[PDB]
This record gives structure tokens, sequence and C-alpha cells, in this order.
């Protein structure tokens, strides 16, 4: 290996790739980063067994001789970041050793051969799903958080994504207490699919694909999914199994509706949480009457909250309903609309939230606690 | 019972300052609380963690209606206050040590405790104050605190030795018997002699508590603690008892070699040296000084090697090769504000000194090398 590259540009590509490398690796060799170089550019590869990133730096960069080597990720990344001048010269020598040279500083690191690094799977090469990056990042911010965090039921730790009739896109996540569903009609037909992707993997995707990347190509396989842009390949294992029916849970009718300013209600709920979080399963009680809406929390020997809430509008019947404020807090953080429409059926049935904006088909459900 | 209204932003700032003296975990449970005493002239907030105590007073915006005193869990109380909606908060104590906090349409009631459950402050005489400028005190701290020892095995090394001799010679020194940092100052006005050792962490908190808008502070001494006081802030610190080691006897007479480097570039070079030497426990860097040729070297049998030519400002004296733990030099350089640093070496096995290049301060640091 022999090539010279702009340091800054190199640190960015490396940081992105490092998102796929765990701090602790049960599989030793995976703590390393793969560096491959051919005549057209430098390709970095990191992995932790759940996700894999292949980032390509296209020839800021001039290559002298092709090659491949593995280096301890963090260690190497730290080193590169601390290099003197803007330019850096990478040159491999006998016994898989790399000689980095920048400014008046020269540092040699001992690597290992690529042969011992797991090879990537070949995900189906067919006409992928084309998705706009900001839409996918929007879907992720609205659903990933609703997925359960307990491995008790693995399937629920991911976001269920399904394409029907070659055009009806659905993304749903749930934890048996709250649910989030985003529906979208693609502008172009495409092959049907149905997968469950780890929430953690989706979060990384948003961190990896910067907003300068307009669209990504999506490819599917039974155990793995690939998100691909011009120079970045993001792989992730899928959660195998059957994701429960969720359409059945969609509340059709309601008895009460209240529209709130999203931000103001979130703050009131965060206020309630500070007190309710004092006990396990602590809840907030919402009292809805005509032109009077209040939140109440009572934590014996700790404190209590009594707060009157402002609303935009309301309809239907009066109602008193209790629930864990954290679910509502998180649901509101996911709603970018200035207002939020909340639909209730009764004190013991789930209530649903939709953006007052009506800019998208975004529905959330939260299950109340009976008192 | 307590009753006052206060500006939310003002309250939060004062609370977060006091919270600096309140530990996350507490062996003595009651120390997790913040003590609030309301008097005719202001609201005084007190926090302590067994090492330091902070009494911060908000002077009478703030409107006080009735006097009182109460204890509330600090972190919890502050998060609540910070979460209130309106610009102003009304605080009203009711029966059974409870306070009703009202801000806008939000009413939050909290359960508290009687102040008699809180330990009393070990008072310190307010007579014959030593007056020091805040920026000067903060400068001394940032230059010596880091050199103290963390090892509890020997308490005294954990603090910074501060001594005033001949009523005018001020000395602040700290060491980990590996490296040392010393600051000498001559007072313009004579003041009573003193000699104490202050826990280094307690000094770092001083800098965080007294904001720069505060020109000076009054310093009072007692055998067990020292009190730093501004107009509205009283900061107490427990003192480390014992005989501090004779550190004057460590200053090096002459030097055989001297080199002047750009403070920052040398720090950057040493940081790279650390990235490799750190791989090997007790890892060290090797400095090779010869006529117009200075270079750093590190060789880790596993991860890699370091060969770096060091740019210099000026040199003089004999050639020399010396090895030392880089982290020590890195930290010494971080403490030097001047563009350049002057390094004086003796033998490969003798401590080498560092002093600011602009020579505006009598700031000397000593670093013990490693016998290669």
């Amino acid at each position: 290996i022999q090539f010279s590259i702009n340091r800054t540009l190199f640190i960015h590509a490396l940081n992105t790739t490092k998102r796929a490398i765990s701090t602790k690796n049960a599989i030793p060799i995976l703590s390393s980063i793969k560096i491959e170089v051919t005549s057209t550019g430098v390709t970095l590869t990191g992995s932790n067994g759940q996700i894999s990133i292949e980032n390509t730096i296209p020839v800021g960069l001039l290559i002298t001789s092709p090659g491949a080597i593995l280096l301890e990720a963090s260690f190497f990344i730290n080193i590169i970041s601390s290099l003197p001048d803007i330019s850096i010269n990478v040159k491999e020598i006998e016994q898989h050793q790399v000689v980095l040279t920048s400014g008046k500083s020269e540092i040699t690191l001992k690597g290992k051969d690529v042969d011992q690094y797991p090879r990537l799977q070949e995900v189906s090469t067919e006409n992928p799903l084309i998705l706009k990056t900001k839409l996918l990042k929007s879907i992720i911010a609205e659903t990933a958080f609703a997925a359960s965090l307990q491995e008790s039921r693995p399937i629920l730790t991911g976001v269920h994504i399904v394409l029907s009739n070659h055009k009806d896109f659905k993304a749903v996540a749930t934890d048996s207490h709250r649910m989030s569903q985003r529906l979208i009609t693609l502008d172009n037909t495409s092959a049907d699919f149905m997968v469950v992707l780890p929430s953690k993997s989706l979060r990384e995707f948003s961190a990896v694909f910067t907003d300068d990347i307009e669209t990504v190509e999506v490819f599917f396989s039974p155990s793995q999914i690939l998100f691909r842009s011009e120079h970045i390949s993001f792989y992730t294992r899928l959660l195998e199994g059957n994701y429960p029916d969720t359409d059945r849970l969609l509340m059709t009718e309601f008895e009460t509706e209240v529209v709130f300013n999203t931000q103001s209600l979130r703050h009131a709920m965060e206020r309630a949480f500070l007190i309710s979080n004092a006990t396990q399963n602590g809840t907030v009680k919402l009292e809805i009457t005509q032109n009077h809406i209040s939140a109440h929390v009572n934590s014996p020997e700790v404190g209590k909250v009594n707060e009157d809430l402002d609303i935009v509008s309301q309809s239907g019947s009066d109602l008193t309903i209790s629930f864990n404020p954290t679910y509502l807090i998180e649901s509101l953080k996911a709603i970018k609309s200035e207002t939020v429409k909340i639909h209730f059926l009764s004190p013991v049935r789930p209530f649903t939230l939709t953006p007052g904006d009506e800019e998208e088909s975004f529905i959330q459900l939260i299950t109340p606690v009976r008192t």
C-alpha cells in the first residue's frame, strides 16, 4: 500500500466507518478497520456483527500502489487525528506495517492481513427501492424510539417495514405500551418486501448518511438489508420471525378530541414526569372538561403536581385518563408539527396522536393505566 | 414560614453554583440536600459535601414576604425549578416542611426537611483578611492543582501547599513525587504568615464558583479550614493536616542544557508520543538533543513506533538524551500560557525544569525522568 490523502477528509470517512465498530468485541478481529486500496480510491470497512459499513473515498487523494491491511480502528483513528500537516502519506512495509508521514512526524503501526477479516455477504443485486434520505431519516426519527428495548421479545426491538401493492409503504414500531406508525404512498411502484430492522441499526444509518446525500438504494435479503449511496454501503442484519399484527390496534373511533401546542404540552408532561418518576409505574392524571384541562401527579412523601393546560381546541365528551408521562413525552418529541391532535375513546382504551399539521400520515398510540 | 418570589433565571444560576459543593453520592445522607434560608435581606443557599461548603446569597428580581429555612433534595429541586414555565417563581412553605412552587399555571409541591437536620458550619473568624485578586488566585490554581497526587495512600500530596513567609513571600506548590509545580509571588502589602495544604479538587471548585466579574476575595484561615469570601459568596474548604514534604530542597541549581520551544507545537508532538507510549505501561518518550537537532522517539513492540523531529526556538549547552513519561510534559505545557517555554536539563537521570518563555511569572515546574 502507498497513498497520500488530505487528513481532514480522511478523518471524516474514518469517523463514519467507526460507527460500525464496537468498543468491546467478542470477536477480536472486528476491533480492526479494513483498509483496501485499488487504483480508483480508498475503501474503509468496519463491523460489529450487527452492522457493517463500507465507505469509499474516490481519488485530496492520490494513490501510488494498491493493497489491503487491517489496523486497530480507534488506535489508528486517534493517530491520524493527531497528525501534524494537512497531508498524510500512507506507505505499507514488510510484515504488514504502515508508515504514516505528515509534517516532521513519522509513525509506524503494525497491522494484520485482511485474510482474517469476515467477508461481506452478497445482498441481491436487483433493482432496489429508491428512497429519499430525508424521508427515511424522518421515518426513523418517528418510529425507532417506539420499538421495545427489552430483548425479551427480539422481533419488537426493530421497526417493522412493509411495502404492499407495490406502492403502500408502512413503518411501525411498538413496545406493547405505545405505538408509532408512518404511512406513505411511494411515487414509484417497486417490489414488495416485509422486514424488521434493529432500531439501533436505524439510528446509526441516520448518523452515517449525512444530509448531503440525496437518496439511497435499498436492497433486501432474508437476513440482511443494504442501504447504498454513491460511496457508502450500509449493511445490517434483520430480526427474523413474525412481527405481530398492528393494524388491529388502530383505534377507529373516538369520544373526545383535544388539540394542543406540541411543545407546550411536552414541557408540561416533562414537569409531571419529574414528580411521577419518583415511584415505579408513576402516572399523570389528565382531567378533560369543557374549557378546563389539567394534569395531576401525586407522589406520596415526595411531591405533587397540579397544572392547568392551554389548548388550541377540543370536541366531544369530558374524560379523566391516567398514563405514564414518558410515553407522551417521547411521542411529542417525534411530532414536528406545531400542534398535535389527540383522540381519546375512554379511560381504559388507548389514545391516539396525530400532527395538527396533517402534513403526513403519522399515528401514535399510547395505552393508559386504569386507576 | 418561607415566602418569596424570584426570577427563574437568577435562581437557577445561584442554585447551580451552590450545587458545586453537593456530591452525587452521599455517605452522610442529609448532604444530598440544599439548605435554603430566607432572611429579610436575601435568600441564602448552602451546600456541602464534607470537603467544601458553599454559602451563596441572593440579595434583595427577588421579593421576600416571610422568613424561614428548609432543606430540599438538591439535584431534584434544581431540575424542578429549571423546568418551571414562567419567568418568575413564587415559593411558599406550608405545613410539614413542604413548599409550594408556583410558576404560571403550574403548581408543584415538594416535601422537604427541617434545617436542624443539617450540620452546622465550622465558623472561621472574619478578622484580619488577606485580600487576593480573583484572576490571580485562579491563575495559581490552574498552574498547580493538576500536579498534586490522587493516591489516597498519602493525604498531604493530594493537596496544594500554600505558604506565606516573612509576611510577604507567597509560595504555592504541588507534587506527585513524579512531577512538581511551583508559583512564587511577593505580596505588595505585608500580611500574617500562613502555611496550609488545600485538597486540589477543592481548588478547582473555587475557580468554578467565583465568576470573573468578581474582582477580589477575602481569605481567612483557621486550623481546620480556609474561607474564601466575596460579597455574596462564602466558600469553605477542609484542610489537609500533616507535615508537607520539603520541596524547596528539590529545586535544581544549575543546568547543562537549555532549549526553547513553541509551547503548543511541543505539546502536540508529545500528544502523539503518548498515543504510542500509552500502549506500554510505564511507556516513555525519548528526547535526543544534539547540535541543531532535536527529536522525539517512542517504540512500542506491539502497536508501533514514533520518530519525530522537533522544531525549536533556540538551544544551548551540551547534547543530551533523556526519557520521561510524556503525560507529565503534556500537562506541564497545558499549564503554560506563554507562546514559548524554556526547558532546562541536567543529566539523563535528573529532574528537568520548565518555565514560561515570556518570563512574566515566577512559575517553575519540575519533571523527573526515567532511567532508560
